[PDB]
């Protein structure tokens, strides 16, 4: 509360570390469904159904341009990529499987880097 704070966590490396995680997600062999925005002209139903599209290239641009106020807002956009994927793709599809795999991969890196 006012004049009452928990001890200050060092957040000075968060930006660099989120960048490294994102690089690792970019270079995973199962990243291909997520590298670029879904083409809303060419994929029927996506525009209407997925209210907040997100992809790794868009996260990269937001990250590089100071549009994440903190590491939690960065995690929210990564998870949004996978939540979108589950909303639109059957579990038993290459893309559905890719999203589960990448979510797992992300969550482990996130815990190991920050928790």
């Amino acid at each position: 509360s006012m004049s009452v704070k928990k001890p200050k966590r060092d957040d000075s490396k968060d930006l660099a570390l989120c960048s490294m995680i994102l690089t690792e997600m970019e270079t995973h062999e199962d990243a291909w469904p997520f590298l670029l925005p879904v083409n809303l002209k060419l994929v029927p139903g996506y525009k209407k159904v997925i209210k907040k599209p997100m992809d790794f290239s868009t996260i990269r641009e937001k990250l590089s341009s100071g549009q994440y106020p903190n590491l939690e807002t960065f995690a929210l956009d990564v998870r949004l990529v996978f939540d979108n994927c589950e909303t639109f793709n059957e579990d038993d599809s290459d893309i559905g499987r890719a999203g589960h795999n990448m979510r797992k991969y992300f969550e482990k890196k996130w815990t190991d880097t920050f928790k």
